[PDB]
């Protein structure tokens, strides 16, 4: 029993973290096989990101002032590429712990397990949902760049986002492994501002089914609505419309306990408009939106890996 | 920026995760140089349970009977001990991967990372509190005794926890590593029920502390309270007590905040007894306390 925000097991992908440090500068990359990724920021000055030249100030610099470190080990950095804005530094060795990985760009809803790394070293792990705004409320300090988020498919990590940047307000942002970001922003210190956020409806009636499964009933009612009836209200509460697609996902857990989509909808739309009558969930007071629906089966179904 | 409820790395820990299978019972191990540490029920069936006696159950079984898998390596038992209700294997090979570890016993209010696992392979991770009651609320299936809980003091993992049991509460109850239950729980199926439960006063005011840090001040207040007119309201509303040691350790984040540690106790008094004025506090509705005062430092200081 039980249901707490779990991440997936980090040991694969701390075997791939380094440092890498350019002229003064210095943050994490990924090394895998012979080639480290790692935000192309690392070879700005400060001075640089007021209107940064990626492409004339990449191929200023050469091989040799690119210091790649995993662990005590120094690699020789033998060639660097830019794809996007991630940089590619080809190296001497490749990496024996290269686990079996996949390069997925994750759509706005969707979860995954960020590896906070400062200077090359893990800190800690933590599960992470790509805003509708396509920023991520993480834990992020200086020198947190190139830290990654990733899911485990199976027999496979999926990388999935290497953090760049924090925002004004407090906010994260990032880029897929192939160097291209995460909604509207840029690896530049130019004005950026998240657009408006929104609940990830799904992801709610995902949890107040694993609240079932762990039994909390007392939200079920016993009403029904339509699939438009409910979206009515869901704007009303700045959440996001709920897809035929999406209830679609929701069967293996409606299938697991009784309880049609529609039916928890209604359940959702009385505690949308009445409150949570001071009540808890889970453990928490508030409707909580970071949690898919593989997420609630993953952890109530024992996956391994 | 950011405060988010994060566990430390895993990696460390997975390595030494096996499978351990006595008769029709599966579940995991912990693999330290050359011993295999379990929980002592393994060797039980169900029917077993009931009333079992672990040290004439060993009588019965031989090194022959526990069958150890590291992966799909299958690792030679070559002697079986018990201590508490741990279950000591002595196998034939030390693993690679053992790091440089402790076995400690925390006290309640404490935290930990927990790795969930089934069959010896890790599922998850997430960080755990060691409630008042000698509880924690967990997320464990089927199969998951054998996982452990443990911290990461620089390159010294330290081993505080290992799951043996969930009670009809739906919380979860287990042993250090030298097999002590933490509680007045045994692995019987005998009537057991967690004491009542109290909230980690301490931890609070810490989650107090790193709401500020990260921009929110709207509780804030300060009408100057006492350490014991604070503890009057406070078990009223069932937290526990706070004592000055408690004082002294919230210290580094009273320094960094510029609060003192007893003025934040007064708008955690009101906090109590008005209410949350239907606002938040790092996504929260509720006061969070499994958050200890390292735990902020830790998380706002940047260790790795
Ligand atoms: N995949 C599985 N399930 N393999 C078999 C392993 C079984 C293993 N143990 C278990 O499932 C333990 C056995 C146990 C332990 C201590 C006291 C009393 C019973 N079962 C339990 O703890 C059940 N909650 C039974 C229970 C209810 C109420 C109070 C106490 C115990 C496990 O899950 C840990
Ligand atoms: C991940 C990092 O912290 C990295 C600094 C590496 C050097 N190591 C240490 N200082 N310990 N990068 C940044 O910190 C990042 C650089 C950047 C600037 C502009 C765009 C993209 C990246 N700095 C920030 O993100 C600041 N928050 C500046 C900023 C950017 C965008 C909007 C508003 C402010």
């Amino acid at each position: 029993s039980g249901f707490r925000k779990m991440a997936f097991p980090s040991g694969k992908v701390e075997g791939c973290m380094v440092q890498v440090t350019c002229g003064t500068t210095t943050l994490n990359g990924l090394w895998l096989d012979d080639v480290v990724y790692c935000p192309r920021h690392v070879i700005c000055t400060s001075e640089d990101m007021l209107n940064p030249n990626y492409e004339d100030l990449l191929i200023r610099k050469s091989n040799h002032n690119f210091l790649v470190q995993a662990g005590n080990v120094q690699l020789r950095v033998i060639g660097h590429s830019m794809q996007n804005c991630v940089l590619k530094l080809k190296v001497d060795t490749a990496n024996p712990k290269t686990p079996k990985y996949k390069f997925v760009r994750i759509q706005p809803g969707q979860t995954f397990s960020v590896l906070a790394c400062y200077n090359g070293s893990p800190s800690g792990v933590y599960q992470c949902a790509m805003r509708p705004n396509f920023t991520i409320k993480g834990s992020f300090l200086n020198g947190s760049c190139g830290s990654v988020g990733f899911n485990i498919d199976y027999d496979c990590v999926s990388f999935c986002y290497m953090h760049h940047m924090e925002l004004p307000t407090g906010v994260h942002a990032g880029t897929d492994l192939e160097g291209n970001f995460y909604g509207p922003f840029v690896d530049r210190q130019t004005a950026q501002a998240a657009g408006t956020d929104t609940t990830i409806t799904v992801n709610v009636l995902a949890w107040l089914y694993a609240a079932v499964i762990n039994g909390d009933r007392w939200f079920l009612n016993r009403f029904t609505t339509t699939l438009n009836d409910f979206n009515l209200v869901a704007m009303k509460y700045n959440y996001e419309p709920l897809t035929q697609d999406h209830v679609d996902i929701l069967g293996p857990l409606s299938a697991q306990t009784g309880i049609a989509v529609l039916d928890m909808c209604a359940s959702l739309k009385e505690l949308l408009q009445n409150g949570m009558n001071g009540r808890t969930i889970l453990g928490s007071a508030l409707l909580e939106d970071e949690f898919t629906p593989f997420d609630v089966v993953r952890q109530c179904s024992g996956v391994t890996f």
